[PDB]
């Protein structure tokens, strides 16, 4: 009899928070976190005080949703890109892969949300669990196909994928925070070839 | 004199403080505890540290103090010849010293939670970013390291060194992640090097 009524409801608070999440990454992403309040982004997203409330418990809140939605869309477009590359061997998928960071990354949104405003909003230990929660998987794959192909070392996959996703979120980092990025990612990129090209056999 | 006496109480609270977080973790003493150990009364205490966070900050100064001494004394002990070998000998210098179990606690677990992110990170570039760049300033001019400003190497050899140090200070095993970590870490430096 009820399911009607309670998956009308669902669809329409799904619908909500939605709303919330998408004016919340568009005004976040422009100004950053500290700059836009609640009320900016209730008033941008339609909604009323109250169904922000029904949703979020607090700005952090809304800030951790957002995170995860912008962090789905760096991955996809990351995969995107390399599935794109014409890479014809595992050691060029794993190049195509640390240029599609220096790219995604490169975006101003991804550079507000996720190098500037993440760590200091979810804390250290937050934003960790983010980063290899969403890069982990793509990483060790990348790794586990260069070790199939005789590219790579035969060797423990997660130590290297672990101490990989350490440089390469420092890189990225260093050009979100220089005053002159584009010599920066250029300079942080020639570190990155040194240190890719050092490793792969091919 | 008064100077003399707020040192001695300050000295007292940081060793207390030093020595119970160091082994249970900042989250699980509270400031109580750590006077009673000091043997100073709350007032006092209070008097010199507004509240635990100030009383963490001082305990994570004196741990990098020792961090970085630590790490030059097993970097000149080591017998080094080439810049080339001293940042080889400073790689397996960090797993020694990230791995005591003080320091494993209080800096690779609780500064970047108590800090936050900036704070840990402006502490932590204040103690060694000195000695980093001149391990890879050395080994540029002897030609062992490509033609390169240091500051771009230093960020992400620094990025890769601190996951190294937290996969072990969280592993189930601890010995077996500090020799896979430790292979990692000496052939992704090996493949920059020339010599
Ligand atoms: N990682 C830290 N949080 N602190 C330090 N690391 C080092 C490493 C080498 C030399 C001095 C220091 S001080
Ligand atoms: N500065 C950091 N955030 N961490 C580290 N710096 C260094 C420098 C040299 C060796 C190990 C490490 S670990």
């Amino acid at each position: 009899h009820m399911e009607i009524k309670r998956r009308t409801q669902e669809e329409r608070s799904a619908a909500t928070r939605e709303a919330l999440i998408t004016g919340a990454r568009k005004l976040w992403g422009l100004r950053g976190y500290a700059e836009v309040g609640t009320p900016e982004i209730a008033t941008e997203a339609g909604v009323t005080r109250g169904a922000m409330y029904h949703q979020f418990a607090d700005k952090a809140a809304l800030f951790r949703d957002v995170v995860e939605v912008v962090e789905q869309d760096v991955m996809a477009r990351m995969a995107t890109l390399v599935a794109a590359s014409g890479a014809a061997t595992p050691a060029d998928a794993i190049r195509a892969a640390v240029d599609a960071w220096l790219e995604v990354s490169g975006d101003p949104e991804v550079r507000q949300l996720i190098l500037l405003d993440a760590p200091v909003v979810l804390g250290w230990a937050g934003f960790r669990d983010v980063a290899q929660r969403y890069s982990l998987g793509m990483t060790e794959q990348l790794i586990t196909e260069a070790i199939r192909a005789g590219q790579l070392a035969r060797q423990p996959v997660r130590p290297l994928a672990q101490v990989l996703i350490g440089a390469l979120d420092e890189a990225a980092m260093f050009i979100a925070t220089a005053d002159d990025p584009k010599r920066a990612r250029r300079e942080t990129r020639q570190v990155l070839r040194r240190l890719i090209d050092g490793m792969l056999n091919g």
